[PDB]
């Protein structure tokens, strides 16, 4: 399906970073932020992309009433079961000194990750590959 | 293919930034409190879509050093001149407001509906446009 996503956390400078990965493309979305936050992030993601199954690898998202409500409102299947976060952190480090706010540095890192080619030359970036995948499916 | 329109609207004493992909009608929006907020939103947007030129039709975004820095970092052309998306959105926000406690949430439910509804939704259109364009 073009709507398969993986959701995970990572931590950096004492803050928490939601990271969603489009499994087939490698495209990512992240935010520096609870259940209300995750639910808001999911709704925002689902209004932008086809989001029809989200995988997580622990239990935390199965115990949030608002996540479950988001889910139902948007038509997203929660599914259990499945590093990108360490590639992400390494770019965040390349740029950390270009912004005051970590969350700015996170978004610069997201930008680079989604716009760069694999190996730095040839082929489609994750950003092109998610759009390609979706444009083929419709 | 990368041309956008940026604007402000207001509800419940808050500010909603709205970006519109001009060719498709696709929109993104966020509730802010506010130049630092706008720059962050423009950086996020450019990491997801081709963002080449952003149109606005007042002077507010030309007076932010952070917006100017975001434009330079992401490679986005600020351009002046912007020739009723905000009133279609506030409609839908009204249709859902009682389903969310936060206006924030309701804005995002309105964006969802606006982009997914109809031949082709704005959300399919922006992808069609961009996918037709990577092929060219
Ligand atoms: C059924 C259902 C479904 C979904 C649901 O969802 C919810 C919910 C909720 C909830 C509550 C509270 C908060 C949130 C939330 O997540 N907000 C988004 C977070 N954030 C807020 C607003 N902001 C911020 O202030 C903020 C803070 C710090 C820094 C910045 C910046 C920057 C910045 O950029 C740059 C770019 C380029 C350059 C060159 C420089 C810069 C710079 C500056 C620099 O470096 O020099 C922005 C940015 C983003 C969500 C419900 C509950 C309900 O309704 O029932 C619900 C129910």
């Amino acid at each position: 399906s073009p709507g398969i996503w993986q959701l995970d956390c990572t931590h950096l400078e004492g803050k928490v970073i939601l990271v969603a990965v489009h499994v087939a493309s490698g495209y990512i979305e992240a935010e520096v932020i609870t259940g209300q936050e995750t639910a808001y992030f999911l709704l925002k993601l689902a209004g932008r992309w086809p989001v029809k199954t989200v995988h997580t690898d622990n239990g935390s998202n199965f115990t949030s009433t608002t996540v479950k409500a988001a889910c139902e409102w948007a038509g997203i299947k929660q599914e259990f079961g499945i590093s990108m976060n360490k590639e992400l952190k390494k770019i965040i480090g390349q740029v950390r000194d270009q912004a005051e706010h970590l969350k700015t540095a996170v978004q610069m890192a997201v930008f680079i990750h989604n716009k760069k080619r694999k190996g730095g030359i040839g082929g489609y970036s994750a950003g092109e590959r998610i759009v390609d995948i979706i444009a083929t499916d419709i």
